[PDB]
């Protein structure tokens, strides 16, 4: 119905945060075009960043660092690739991002995406996901979608990229309900984690539909769209954790809890927004989904849900 | 790095088949735009077909029937919905298509696709997949891809939709080599089929990566791209199969085997190209992948592989 800038002026009174969001949305539009026209002739999928030709996941990386530099509102930036923060010479926010999640399957024409979370202040460590003032993800499929949520504004919001190159609000999400769909990341952990094995058997026995592309952005965005489903990624003795709180799990946690979902993070049966992030490359495990399905996750994995079990 | 028309006039002498392939390619380009701009405001994902506004899978259905009629070379056509053939006054080939496989998840911005298979003559029943003269699938977003294989030409071929709106050959695929990802369709079947449970546990133990969207088009196209991977769909004794030989698995079988792979269809340990098609709406189970992985599928399911020892 209405544009992204019109949405931003009502959602937050901070013009710096509105500038930052417009920058990320522009970087997402450019990355989307970089992926659409990428040459995957060799072992890598490449495209151009100025005068040099790089892999699309490096094109996206340098595009996002550029957008952050010329936003003037970014103090620190950090990418999954080099998980060491770097000073952008602005001040106002610190942003951590996964520039092209699932870039290894761009050649398969699967959906891929960008993740970013926005913190205030100057630190990107000794913070928690809840301190995020905003988070967003770009989704690159047959349609280009900018999906954001801000700390002091309700709902998770979808902006569709239109033919005139402008972002238009298309859907607000406020509640995630019950349904039969599961995305079991780290399915191998059922070998030696019996609790996770019993939970996956529940999903199968109850005839939940399987949907797991491996790329996190569409595997989680499908919950916001359908207002149903569960995403699980679980550690085991022979299977160690590969998801990062800073670049992936915490930003998506805000996007999920806004729009009415919940999250269970680490092995701790708390929200990802409450997990302390001590190093930028910190790893973790996560479950997203409706409050009901997160309650079941914690009950199967840990015995009870301290937040959602009947008292 | 050459155009689709330049590809067609080489390694297929029939100009009628070249005309039909050009028509299909134009349909998938239109459908790719109808998906990109579709309005998913609510229960359905809609877009326009002329004066009326329909669901995108129905828009694609009318677009394909329209492209075949104006092709003048299509004697019979048949869609996944309304699985009864219709004539639309042509002569040359009979076509069967799934117009938008995975249309239920278009709103989730996953990759969706179209499938079509091309036969000669006038019948679309009492045929087999091997009689196909060509088959193809269109793969939608973030890139638009037209994937083809023809009977009188080697390999499976990929055409990318370029900025100028024209199709360009980007990859020929011959040979598929073992696997490191599996697409376990009908994963519930492991509950009462202990053979399928062992095979899936093999895939997991050997550290294959799970890669399964809802739709068949990207789930199988990832094998042609990576030259690796397995797709498995096994029937449970109680719940029937869902895949159709005419619209889905026999066209995909041509593409996979032309790409150097193999297929094990029905419960019969044979190629999907050799299964008799008695009714258009006929169901089936299938497993795609490399020769080594189809070997292992048949060896786990049935004991040994009659075709590959």
């Amino acid at each position: 119905g209405d544009s992204l800038a019109e949405f931003l002026v009502e959602a937050t009174p901070d013009p710096k945060l509105r500038q930052l969001m417009m920058s990320m949305a522009e970087a997402t539009r450019t990355i989307a075009h970089k992926v659409r026209t990428a040459s995957c002739a060799g072992t890598a999928c490449v495209n151009s960043f100025g005068d040099e030709q790089l892999a699309v996941d490096m094109v996206a990386d340098k595009l996002l660092f550029e957008a952050l530099k010329y936003s003037h509102v970014c103090k620190l930036a950090c990418s999954e690739e080099v998980p060491e923060p770097v000073d952008m010479g602005g001040e106002g926010f610190c942003v951590a991002f996964d520039p092209l999640d699932g870039s290894s399957i761009v050649d398969t024409n699967f959906a891929v995406g960008t993740i970013f979370g926005v913190w205030p202040g100057d630190k990107l460590t000794n913070i928690t996901g809840r301190e995020q003032v905003a988070a967003g993800m770009g989704i690159y499929g047959p349609r280009t979608v900018f999906c954001i949520a801000l700390k002091d504004a309700p709902g998770c919001h979808e902006f569709l990229l239109m033919d005139d190159g402008k972002w238009m609000h298309v859907k607000e999400t406020t509640h995630i309900g019950e349904g039969k769909m599961f995305a079991p990341g780290n399915l191998r952990a059922t070998f030696d984690n019996p609790a996770y094995e019993r939970l996956i058997n529940f999903y199968l026995g109850e005839k939940y539909t399987l949907r797991y592309t491996g790329g996190m952005v569409p595997d989680v965005f499908q919950i916001i769209v359908k207002e149903k489903g569960v995403f699980t990624n679980v550690t085991s003795p022979t299977t160690k954790a590969k998801l990062r709180i800073l670049f992936e799990v915490a930003p998506l946690a805000l996007l999920i809890e806004k729009a009415g979902g919940a999250s269970s993070c680490d092995g701790k049966a708390v929200s990802a927004l409450d997990i302390p992030i001590l190093v930028c490359d910190q790893r973790t495990q996560i479950c997203y989904g409706s409050i009901g399905e997160v309650r079941r996750f914690e009950e199967y994995m840990y015995g009870t849900s301290p937040r959602f079990s009947e008292k």
